[PDB]
């Protein structure tokens, strides 16, 4: 099977994500890396009677060992939103975190597929891209910003509205990973379905604010962790099945693309043996989505620039 | 499918356990109860595009609503304590919690299958039994102490020693769920295997101190949560396949039994439509195991009594 490393394995997302990856039959080696508590999480996980062999890595000094020979790097690494935290003080911190980790990835496994979860994806994926570019290891086929939880939420909220089982629903979601950059293409839902105007609006707003919804429900003390781990693993699994060589593995991801005038954009991508085999275009949008698409590009562009400039300085 | 409630869902174990249950296809309704943060975990869990419908419940005043109509109650409820333990101040606190929660179970769903995880199982399962008896809802076919993590650990450690994939290993573990009361029947390992004396001893000791191993790795700040959730779900699933009507569902669990002179003991049990369909005896033991069994019985009786007397006062 494949080798997977999780950077930030001891955090809220990291831990449950490590547990699911540990259970995945396609994983043969699992590396858990963090700057704190990695040994502990690692012991816990290690008792699981599943195929993957797990090892833990603690501190910057051990980052390289964790990344080496990996097929897939999953990066939920990042710091908690607080209160005190602005949304920038945060960016500053996470941007640094991503930068550091990416420099590590650039050095130790240029050909590993990277699943970047570190918030804000809209900026951190471009940050990652710059780092890789500034290191000559940039392969746009291999950098994926995880937008899967957007899709997950979409499927769940649409299924409830449609009274269907979420497992029988698929909603393409494109654009970016934050606020109005998240653009659920309700017009492309499967199974074919009809939504009232209020439904489209409720659905779109709710899918765009899913994170905030959990944050508030956790009374500011925490943000989504479990649904995130679950989404991250569903996505990682698709990447592994792609690496395995399965045909038709398609998922939405925030990637380097030429689908729009923006350098990064989330849209459906086919996952194969070398990462992205094909970035699909948006497909037919209705008027509501075209307008949404415009709102998203506007915010996305600055978000993309904040990240590019973060590194290009 | 089935209705499942998790008492203590916002805790260390609870959250990841809730996540996994949410993903279990036999679960149709998932109730998540706690005295704190239930709303937040539930919101998080609800975004998952899986069949199970999840609802949250916060505080004693909502306990009854959480238990009503459940097919399976999974009770990881309990406090951690960490610094100034005793395991006897803990016991006091958790015996309390178990009592309260069991009283509630006695009232709202006498026929639900109960998976009790609250530490110390060796005592809390008898406490639970007492409560159910003292309320006339005691069905010994429906109270199971989850000892699965013991089996999980065993499978994993034995597999490592035999250089096998843990998935192809099975180790019956009997007796109790703590220290020397945990008796791994290495002589009954499948696939048939041979161990050196030192291996028998290393494996036995390590399986008995598994929890301590994690607690220590966690530098005292926490104990096994992920492998526990993983083990608990594995077990809850077997209970559900039993309920479903599947043939041959066998798992070890700490239960009311007449296998030994002790009232409660862990051994393979067959799970069916009514909970325990059959408690298997220990099967052939070797000398080492008969001695082991003797150590176990002595410590277990006291632990069983500490439980009983707690209630019978």
């Amino acid at each position: 099977g494949f080798k997977v490393a999780i950077l930030g394995a001891a955090g809220g997302i990291g831990q449950p994500l490590a547990m699911l990856m540990k259970m995945n039959p396609l994983v043969s080696v699992l590396h858990l890396y963090d700057v704190v508590n990695a040994p502990g999480v690692t012991a816990d996980i290690s008792h699981m009677d599943t195929g993957a062999v797990v090892r833990g890595f603690l501190g910057q000094q051990q980052l390289e060992a964790a990344l080496t020979g990996m097929d897939l790097i999953i990066v939920p690494a990042g710091v908690p939103r607080k209160p005190g935290m602005t949304r920038d003080d945060l960016f500053k911190i996470n941007a640094g975190i991503v930068k550091t980790l990416c420099e590590g990835i650039a050095k130790c496994c240029p050909r590993a597929i990277v699943n970047l979860i570190s918030n804000p994806v809209n900026s951190t994926v471009p940050i990652a891209a710059e780092v890789f570019k500034k290191a000559g290891t940039y392969d746009p086929k291999r950098l994926l910003g995880v937008t899967m939880l957007d899709v997950v939420r979409a499927n769940t909220f649409v299924a409830e509205v449609l009274g269907l089982d979420p497992r029988d629903v698929d909603v393409p979601v494109v654009g970016g990973h934050a606020g109005v950059t998240i653009l659920p293409l309700l017009s492309q839902v499967k199974p074919p379905s009809s939504f009232t105007q209020e439904e489209i609006s409720y659905l779109t707003d709710r899918i765009q604010n899913g994170g905030t919804e959990v944050v508030e429900a956790k009374a500011g003390a925490g943000s989504a962790t479990l649904s995130m781990a679950y989404a991250a693993v569903k996505f990682a699994d698709a990447c592994l099945r792609g690496l395995r060589g399965d045909a038709g593995v398609i998922e939405c991801a925030f990637v380097s693309s030429q689908v729009t005038e923006l350098p990064f954009f989330a849209s459906k991508v086919r996952l194969g043996r070398n990462g992205i085999e094909e970035v699909y275009s948006l497909g037919p949008l209705n008027e509501y989505e075209r307008i949404g698409l415009e709102k998203a590009k506007k915010e996305l562009a600055g978000s993309i620039e904040k990240g590019v400039s973060f590194i290009r300085s």
